[PDB]
């Protein structure tokens, strides 16, 4: 059976998109085909990498990446995952469903290293509950 295919779509595809496809690669294994863009791609967050490698998650395959080279795609699910209010989150056209999951931006979070590790961890298990009650529903 043909896995469902989902964009988590962000700003600059830095941290919580990238978050939000490794963590529905975990738990939902095989039967997603997940995919996260941005709008103005950056590079990926280093504190994106490091919780989600201390939690055993692995991130090598993770890239900051535009959306205009998919824009001719088609994804059953397209989820938000920035605030519709921030600059550069952006709409995408070819969807059937379009759910918005805002979260609080990490990176936007200032402070010690330690402090926003602190924040990135908070939103990678916000991130990750809800993930894992939407595989669930499922």
């Amino acid at each position: 059976s043909r896995p469902v295919s989902v964009l988590f779509l962000c700003t600059g595809n830095t941290a919580r998109s990238q978050l939000a496809q490794v963590l529905l690669e975990h738990h939902g294994g095989g039967r997603y085909a997940v995919t996260s863009a941005g709008l103005e791609p950056g590079s990926v967050n280093p504190l994106t990498v490091q919780v989600l490698q201390e939690s055993g998650l692995p991130t090598g395959h993770l890239q900051a990446k535009g959306v205009r080279p998919l824009i001719a795609e088609h994804f059953t699910y397209v989820i938000t995952v920035c605030d519709r209010a921030e600059a550069n989150c952006p709409i995408f056209p070819n969807a059937t469903y379009r759910l918005h999951w805002p979260f609080e931006d990490p990176a936007a979070a200032t402070g010690s290293e330690e402090e926003r590790l602190a924040v990135f961890r908070h939103v990678r298990d916000e991130i990750d509950a809800r993930i894992q009650a939407w595989v669930a529903a499922r």
